[PDB]
C-alpha cells in the first residue's frame, strides 16, 4: 500500500540518477563541465 | 484511487524503460559499452 | 490530498511526453526512425 | 505519509527541470530553438 507507494517513489527518485547518467552521455558528447 | 496511483507508478517505472532505450539513443551516438 | 496527488501523476505521465520528444531531439541527431 | 509521497512527488516534478536542461544539452548538440 502505502509504505508501495512510497518505497516506487525510491525506485524513481534511482531513475531520475539514471537523468543524471542521461546528462554525464550527453556531456560525452558535448567535453562540457 | 489507491490501486490508479499504484498502477500510473506500471507507467512511470514503463517510461523510466523508455529512459533506459535515451541512453541506449545515447550509447547510438557516442557506440559505447 | 489524493486526487493533488493523482492529477501531480497528470503532470508527470506531461513530462514522460516531454520522454518522447528527448527521443524524437536524439532521432534530430541520429535522423533514424 | 500523504504530505512524504507529495512532496517526492516536489522533488519528482525537481528532476522533470532537470528533463527540460536533458533538451537545452541536446538542442547545444543541434543550435536548434
Amino acid at each position: 500500500x502505502m509504505k508501495x507507494i512510497e518505497d516506487k517513489l525510491x525506485e524513481i527518485x534511482s531513475k531520475x540518477y539514471h537523468x543524471e547518467n542521461x546528462l554525464a552521455r550527453i556531456k560525452x558528447l558535448l567535453x562540457e563541465r
